[PDB]
């Protein structure tokens, strides 16, 4: 560590404290990530998953039990940049983009078995250019209160060996979020979480989800709620976008759209890269 110089404290996610710093031998602005052999194996991995739409990360330090994580650095999250356009909405073709380059990320890291398991606005980073990466991927699987709102059902009801679906999952709600400007599910706990999606999308049953009654957390006790409508769940999304969500939010992980089917969706016909409105 004698060799980075700590600019701020950028940060506290899931697996630790994110800090700006600068490397001494490079001159160079990083992402420091303050944080078991079978970890070092799999994070190690994880350096030779390169994709643009992928935070690169850079080097694997462990050092005194400690292990650092040094990421290349982006100024701004999707958090940040939705709290900032709130008052008049990212508009629809930079919403369509950033969905299409975080699509065609998790296509990449799924095309090679790893998953991100905690895709959420806080670990999605933009860069003046127009590019959007995704965050510590591939680090739950190695490893302030936790967000639910973007968990899959299959996580929420007990599935221990549950797949990429659940990514495709959390990408549905941070679409809907970005369109409507408000969270989607916004759970504060676990059944909260599971029954705003059941109040929605519907109770799930054994016709939209073969083997759900099975499930290790299922009741049959949980109340029977009808499905809504997707025009009244994210107005004024048009009917490509609508059908797309539709196919991100299924229930059955089997039935739920893959990324590189998304990729190929209508909705996508006229996508275009523009550039954002950032203050930095
Ligand atoms: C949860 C995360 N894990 C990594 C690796 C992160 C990462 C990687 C590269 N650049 C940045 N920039 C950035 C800029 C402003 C604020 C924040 N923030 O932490 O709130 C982050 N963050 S964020």
């Amino acid at each position: 560590m004698e060799n980075f110089q700590k600019v701020e404290k950028i940060g506290e996610g899931t697996y630790g404290v994110v800090y700006k710093a600068r490397n001494k031998l490079t001159g160079e602005v990083v992402a420091l990530k303050k944080i078991p052999s079978t970890a070092i194996r799999e994070i190690s991995l994880l350096k030779e998953l390169n994709h643009p739409n992928i935070v690169k990360l850079l080097d694997v330090i462990h050092t005194e039990n400690k292990l650092y994580l040094v990421f290349e650095f982006l100024h701004q999250d999707l958090k940040k940049f939705m709290d900032a356009s709130a008052l008049t909405g990212i508009p629809l073709p930079l919403i369509k983009s950033y969905l299409f380059q975080l699509l065609q990320g998790l296509a990449f890291c799924h095309s090679h078995r790893v998953l991100h398991r905690d895709l959420k606005p806080q670990n999605l980073l933009i860069n003046t250019e127009g590019a959007i990466k995704l965050a510590d991927f591939g680090l739950a699987r190695a490893f302030e209160v936790v967000t639910l709102w973007y968990r899959a059902p299959e996580i929420l009801l007990g599935c221990k060996y549950y797949s990429t679906a659940v990514d495709i999952w959390s990408l549905g709600c941070i679409f809907a979020e970005m369109v409507t400007r408000r969270a989607l599910f916004p759970g504060d706990s676990e059944i909260d979480q599971l029954f705003r999606i059941f109040r929605t999308l519907g109770t799930p049953d054994e016709v939209v989800w073969p083997g759900v009654t099975s499930m290790p957390d299922y009741k049959p006790s949980f109340p029977k709620w009808a499905r809504q409508d997707f025009s009244k769940v994210v107005p004024p999304l048009d009917e490509d976008g609508r059908s797309l969500l539709s196919q991100m939010l299924h229930y059955d992980p089997n039935k739920r759209i893959s990324a590189k089917a998304a990729l190929a969706h209508p909705f996508f016909q006229d996508v275009t890269k523009p550039v954002p409105h950032l203050r930095l």
